């Protein structure tokens, strides 16, 4: 039985429960398949049900021999690359999750530069970052890919989510730009694959229930939360949360959770509160966050900002907000956590 959503709360194996996971962007980059497997394993044994993984990596430039990448986009055409150092390296972090009894949210275009995103579309085709959404060439592009990967993994039981994008937004453009691209692109995921769960992969902007007058709930961002969370092809809403980064206090988070959890209530859809994290203090602040998502109505799991662990090619990816395997902010926030849920 596939991932599922049953009223507010999520569903594994058809069995609801409220789930914990984790972000590791990078596992289908390794090129070492026993470190994809520790990684899984150490998720695994943690009691991470969900782990979410970039599903693009974009170039318009070949890398050096070695490097993965999924799409080159150059000069108005795009290759997908199917090989060793391509989409088979996904494949063997969804086999590895169908042995680990891990769950994966995959996504298929990231918002920002990094490996490649919509800069790396407009690059390929023309445009902006805000006229990506309704470009022809882009969008073309957009859904053929994402055909090819869910295509891959169509009859698979690890698929959590399809996940449209990371963190999309569409700066000072109105919110039915957005609206309209949900409504477009998970419908055409649902042509392809009636069964798994789709999401969109914001971070939560725009909301006017529970807001507290700050800008992340403001809609000039591109994004409303309750108008796309009501689109009928989206399984559930997804919102992450960066106070700093964003020009807010920690303060700000339980309550940005509990408004959330009421806009999925609202909406009838389990919310996963999908990115969070801080550089410091993780263990009680991020604590304090973990604990309001549990107590809150709607809010059906969670995923921190990131997964770390050990690998044959090094400590993986530290960006501050990291919480590696083995170290007392992982039994804080993971093993803890998990084991009093
Ligand atoms: C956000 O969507 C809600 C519907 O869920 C709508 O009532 C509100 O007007 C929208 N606001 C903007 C600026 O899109």
């Amino acid at each position: 039985t596939f991932p599922g959503t049953n009223g507010l709360d999520f569903t594994i194996d058809g069995t609801a429960g409220y789930f914990a996971g984790s972000n590791a962007y990078w596992l289908a980059f390794l090129t070492n398949n026993d470190d994809v497997d520790k990684v899984l394993g150490d998720a695994e044994s943690s009691g991470l049900r969900i782990m979410r993984v970039w599903g693009f990596n974009d170039v318009n430039t070949v890398p050096s021999s070695g490097t993965v990448y999924f799409q080159l986009l150059q000069d108005g055409t795009a290759t997908i690359n199917t090989g060793s150092d391509g989409l088979e390296r996904l494949d063997y972090v969804v086999s590895s999750a169908e042995q680990h009894n891990v769950k994966l949210i995959i996504n298929f275009v990231n918002n920002w530069s990094d490996y490649g995103g919509i800069p790396a579309y407009v690059n390929a085709f023309g445009g902006s970052t805000t006229s990506w959404y309704t470009d022809e060439a882009s969008q073309a592009a957009y859904r053929n890919y994402i055909k090819t990967v869910v295509s891959r993994y169509i009859d698979s039981p690890a698929v959590f989510a399809w996940e449209l994008a990371n963190e999309p937004r569409c700066h000072g453009c109105d919110t039915s730009v957005i609206y309209n691209w949900v409504a477009a692109t998970s419908s055409f995921i649902k042509s392809i694959d009636s069964q798994h769960l789709v999401c969109i992969g914001d971070e939560g902007l725009g909301l006017d229930i529970d807001s507290d007058g700050s800008y992340p709930y403001s809609y000039y961002e591109g994004t409303n939360f309750t108008l796309n969370l009501g689109v009928d092809t989206i399984d559930f809403g997804t919102f992450h949360l960066y106070p700093s980064s964003w020009g807010v206090s920690n303060s700000f988070g339980s309550p940005w959770v509990t408004a959330h959890g009421a806009a999925c209530a609202a909406a009838g859809k389990p919310c996963l509160f999908e990115e969070y994290g801080v550089t410091s203090d993780k263990c009680s602040v991020e604590g304090g966050w973990q604990q309001t998502a549990l107590d809150t109505r709607g809010i059906g799991a969670d995923s921190f900002w990131q997964f770390g662990d050990t690998l044959s090619t090094g400590q993986s990816p530290n960006d501050g907000y990291t919480i590696y395997y083995g170290t007392d902010d992982y039994t804080c926030l993971v093993t803890d956590r998990v084991a009093s849920i």
